[PDB]
């Protein structure tokens, strides 16, 4: 009974007069079923909500982030739209806006009086509290960040601060008796148009709102020029280059509910018809997007053109976006903690073995690196998105995803370069030379070759990855044009995979036998050396992955017990000529050249992350002065855990700074045909957050 009724949750009287009105209208064109609930706060509306006794809300960023913490825990799933329908967004801006006249600029603003929207609002507070901490000289936490602005503006109105221990921020708020100050529409200078309202009355000095207030509220174009922006680089602007005026470019509000039981189809049901049926002018007898007279942002915002669906992997922080998530954050902390947290590097491992080889170097990093962890890679590439994380080191085709998604290319992993050999001096400035991905057999199965690998068993390091899938699955689907990849071999073991799939039937997964087709290291046939593994025990036919993985795995050159008796001479390479090869001939036999593993991080924390890489692998490297002795990071012994075992150094990308340019035309084109079959929920998300 999920559909039955969305129950949507107003914060005021008149809303929900709006909501009633929306129920009856729902309902006199035979649309989906709404009812409201009353509460009298957004806090309330997301107790509400957790507590399954109402199903939606619209709110601002502000509480997009509040809502999504400890007990409640709900997620963002459908944005408002805002722009044109020519040009729709689903972001805004958050400005500074001032009367034409005065000659004070953004870094003089101390001593004068302000308007804000609200406590706790993106536009009103967040936004404007952040770009003025270096002013506000806060010494941090016990002492609330709200008090130091009590100091710095002479006087103001911030609905819903405490006025008993904050009575400089409700001065200017114009609200009668208790409605002084209040978080709602009671308080007449409340809101995007309320701040707007205390600046035209000559309250306040400043208003801190969105790009599109000054235009809502001002119809006589002449009207508008009596007011201008306040820029960050000093200089005031007209009302309309707000593209170049800014203080931040923010998410729009969104309607959020609950991660578990939500009702998400009904919810974005309701909407669409809503949208469709009552969007701007589409009936006279009732606005979605309007409000009466003397009101403003019922239920949505004004003049919002509808609404956008949000992809399923996103989660509150995802939403909010690594600036806007982290800088919420910072405001409860101290310039010293924020500095410390700026001036460390969090690695994120991709299983319970990474994490440990991760932990024993982070308690060696004298503060300079520490952990983090997930059970997948993309799991791993939503924290760095989030800011809980920071670098990893990725194969090629993770670079692609962590690409689209906004991520860099820092340092490569720089392998023993062709026989230009010696341990190389200048290891760190030489171009890499990229990987040679193999398909590999054994010599006995004679009959086996490229032109007939099609239909027999198949062993891959894990879907998505350059050797393991990309190249193979790229060279067969450039031949038929199926987009069934789990119909070119009869079973596999193809980590990521569904694994009620064939492409899951070979994997065995860890020694007690479960994590079955998991993408990290507990499946006992993942990556390079685990996909080998599965045909040296016989579970496939062909294994793809690199040269070199059969070498370091065979003559003892692997101790373990299903490798300690493997030779190099029982394998064979299959060369697309249809010929066959031994290991040793693969610069003539491979299926393409892979792109070496890159180390990606968010365009912040660049220039940190160098300069700490280089120094720990100049102490735990290859010639790391402490590495046998102490640790190195190089060296796991054939689990290539965190970074390949066979890296000599990690080296600079010479100018290829971005994943494009890194990876190459070719190689992209590649992974992108690949991706019309299927993409995975994390490029989804990611489409929609860079839109
Ligand atoms: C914030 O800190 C500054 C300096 O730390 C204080 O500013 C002073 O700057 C003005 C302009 O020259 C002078 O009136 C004072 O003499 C300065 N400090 C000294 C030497 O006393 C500012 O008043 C502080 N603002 C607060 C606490 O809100
Ligand atoms: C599969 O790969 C081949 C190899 O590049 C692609 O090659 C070309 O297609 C064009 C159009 O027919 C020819 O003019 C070129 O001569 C071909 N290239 C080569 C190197 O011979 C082919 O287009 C690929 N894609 C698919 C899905 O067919
Ligand atoms: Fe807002
Ligand atoms: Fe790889």
């Amino acid at each position: 009974g999920r559909r039955r009724s969305v129950q949507w949750c107003t914060v005021s009287n008149p809303e929900a007069t709006k909501c009633f009105q929306w129920q009856r209208n729902m309902r006199r064109v035979r649309g989906p079923p709404v009812s409201c609930v009353k509460r009298d706060s957004p806090t309330q509306c997301i107790q509400a909500i957790a507590e399954n006794r109402a199903d939606a809300v619209t709110l601002d960023g502000g509480f997009i982030y509040e809502a999504g913490l400890a007990p409640y825990k709900l997620r963002p799933v459908a944005a408002e739209v805002y722009g044109t329908e020519r040009q729709p967004r689903t972001h805004y801006y958050a400005v500074a806006v001032v009367k034409k006249g005065g000659s004070f600029q953004l870094n003089e603003l101390q001593g004068l009086k302000s308007c804000h929207t609200g406590l706790r609002r993106t536009a009103g507070w967040n936004v404007p509290i952040g770009t003025l901490r270096p002013f506000l000289n806060w010494t941090g936490p016990p002492e609330p960040i709200e008090a130091a602005v009590a100091r710095f503006f002479s006087a103001s109105c911030v609905p819903g601060a405490d006025k008993g221990q904050f009575p400089n921020l409700c001065r200017l708020c114009a609200g009668t008796g208790e409605n002084k100050c209040a978080f709602s529409s009671q308080e007449p200078y409340f809101s995007y148009s309320g701040a707007f309202k205390c600046l035209r009355d000559g309250a306040g000095d400043v208003a801190f709102i969105r790009e599109s207030t000054v235009f809502e509220d001002l119809s006589d174009e002449a009207e508008r020029d009596e007011y201008e922006l306040l820029c960050p680089d000093n200089t005031r602007k007209p009302v309309d280059k707000f593209k170049d005026c800014h203080l931040a470019r923010v998410p729009s509000h969104a309607v959020v509910a609950r991660s578990v039981n939500g009702k998400e189809d009904a919810i974005w049901n309701l909407l669409r018809q809503a949208q469709e049926k009552f969007g701007k002018d589409k009936s006279p007898a009732f606005q979605l997007f309007g409000s009466p007279s003397g009101q403003k942002d019922l239920l949505f915002k004004d003049s919002a053109i509808g609404f956008s669906r949000v992809p399923p992997r996103i989660d509150s922080g995802l939403y909010l976006g690594s600036g806007y998530f982290t800088a919420i954050q910072n405001l409860r902390k101290s310039e010293e903690e924020v500095a410390a947290r700026r001036a460390r590097v969090v690695w994120c491992a991709v299983g319970e073995q990474e994490l440990r080889k991760c932990n024993q170097w982070s308690g060696l990093s004298e503060g300079s690196v520490t952990c983090s962890s997930a059970s997948t890679t993309e799991d791993c590439i939503a924290l760095v998105l989030k800011g809980e994380a920071d670098a990893m080191s990725l194969d090629g085709g993770y670079v692609y995803t962590a690409g689209k998604c906004g991520l860099v290319p820092v340092l490569a992993e720089n392998y023993k370069s062709q026989q230009s050999s010696d341990p190389d001096p200048n290891c760190v400035d030489r171009p890499v030379e990229g990987y040679l991905a193999v398909a590999v057999v054994r010599r006995s199965d004679t009959s086996l070759t490229w032109n007939s690998v099609k239909g027999k068993k198949s062993c891959h390091t894990a879907v998505d990855r350059t050797a393991g899938w990309n190249i193979p699955m790229g060279l067969l689907f450039n031949q038929t044009g199926s987009c069934k990849f789990d119909e070119y071999f009869s079973q596999s073991c193809a980590p990521g995979r569904d694994p009620r799939s064939n492409l899951c039937a070979l994997c065995i997964g860890d020694e007690q036998g479960e994590n079955k087709c998991v993408p990290n290291s507990n499946e006992r046939y993942y990556g390079y050396t685990g996909a080998f593994r599965c045909l040296a025990e016989n579970a496939g036919d062909v294994a793809f992955v690199k040269d070199v993985t059969v070498l370091q795995n065979t003559d003892g050159n692997n101790n373990e017990a299903w490798a300690k008796d493997l030779k190099l001479a029982d394998f064979a390479l299959l060369c697309l000529d249809g010929k066959r090869k031994p290991v040793t001939e693969a610069r003539s036999c491979h299926l393409a050249m892979a792109p070496n593993h890159a180390v990606v991080s968010r365009m912040d924390k660049v220039e940190r992350l160098k300069q700490v890489l280089l120094h720990q692998q100049a102490k735990f490297g290859r010639n790391g002065s402490d590495c046998p002795d102490k640790f190195c990071l190089f060296q796991s012994e054939t689990k290539n855990l965190l970074f390949n075992d066979n890296t000599e150094c990690l080296a600079r990308l010479h100018g290829k700074t971005t994943y494009e340019k890194y990876l190459g035309p070719q190689y992209v084109a590649g992974i992108t045909n690949l991706k019309k079959c299927s993409t995975s929920p994390l490029l989804e998300a990611c489409e929609f957050l860079r839109k």
